[PDB]
C-alpha cells in the first residue's frame, strides 16, 4: 500500500443536520428496543466471523 | 495498491439533512424493535462469515 | 504501508448538528432499551470473532 | 354495586391536545359571552331539577 | 357499594396539552364575559336544585 | 361503602400543560369578566340548592 500525495477520506461521516419541533412523543416499551435519536457510525474495518457491526434498534433472542 | 495524487472518497456519507414538525408520535412496542431516527453508517470493510453489517430495526429469533 | 504527503481521514465523524424544541417526551420502559440521544461512534478497527462493534438500542437475550 | 379486578373510567377527559398559531384576534363583546379557549369539563353526576351541568358560552336572560 | 382490586378513574382530566403562539389579542368587553384560556373542571357530584356545575363564560341576567 | 386494594382517582386534574408565546394582549374590561389564564378546578362534592360549583368568567346581574 502506497499513498503519494493522495488526499483520502476512507470511511467517514460528516455534515449531518437534524431539526425537530413540538414532537410530543409518547413512547411505551416492554422488553423490546426503540431508537429515535441520531446515530452516526463510521468504521474502517470490522473483522472476525459472527461479528455485528453497527447495529441499531437490534433485538437478539438466540436460543 | 498505489494512489498517486488521487483524491478519493472510499466509503463515505455526508450532507444528510432532516426536518420534522409537530410530529405527535405515539409509539407502543412489545418485544419488537422500532427505529424512527436518522441513521448514517459508513464502512470500508466488514469481513468474516456470518457477519451482520449495519443492521437497523433488526429482529433475530434464531433457534 | 507507506503514506507520503497524503492528508488522510481514516474513519472519522464530524459536523453533526442537532436541534430539538418543545419535545414533550414521555417514555415508559419495562425490561427493554430506549435510545433517544445523539450517538457518534468512529472506529478504525474492531477485530475478533463474536464482536459487537457500536451497538445502540441493543437487546440480547441469548440462551 | 361492586367491582372486581376491573378498570373503570367513568367521566374522564384526556389527551386533548390543542395548537393555535398567530390567531390574531380582535374580540369585541357587549353583554354577551365569547369563549375562545380550551375547555375540558369532566363530571360523574349532576342531580337537580332545573340545574345546568357544563355550560360554556351561556346566556340566560330568562 | 364496594371495590376490590379495581382501578377507578371517576371524574378526572389529564394530559390536556395546549400551545398558543403570538396570539396578538385586543379583547374589549362591556358587561359580558370573555374566556380565552385553558380551563379544566373535574368534579364527581353536584346535587342541588337550580344549581350550576361548571359554567364558563356564563351570563345570567335573570 | 368500602374499598379493598383499589386505586381510586375521584375528581382530579393533572398533566395540564400550557405554553403561550408573545401573546401581546390589550385587555379592556368594563363591568364584565375577562379570564385569560390557566384554571384547574377539581372537586368531589357540592351539595346545595342554588349553588354554583366552578364558575369561571361568570356574570350574575340577577
Amino acid at each position: 500500500v502506497l499513498y503519494v500525495g493522495s488526499k483520502t477520506k476512507e470511511g467517514v461521516v460528516h455534515d449531518v443536520t437534524t431539526v425537530a419541533e413540538k414532537t410530543k412523543e409518547q413512547v411505551t416499551n416492554v422488553g423490546g428496543a426503540v431508537v429515535t435519536g441520531v446515530t452516526a457510525v463510521a468504521q474502517k474495518t470490522v473483522e472476525g466471523a459472527g461479528s455485528i457491526a453497527a447495529a441499531t434498534g437490534f433485538v437478539k433472542k438466540d436460543q
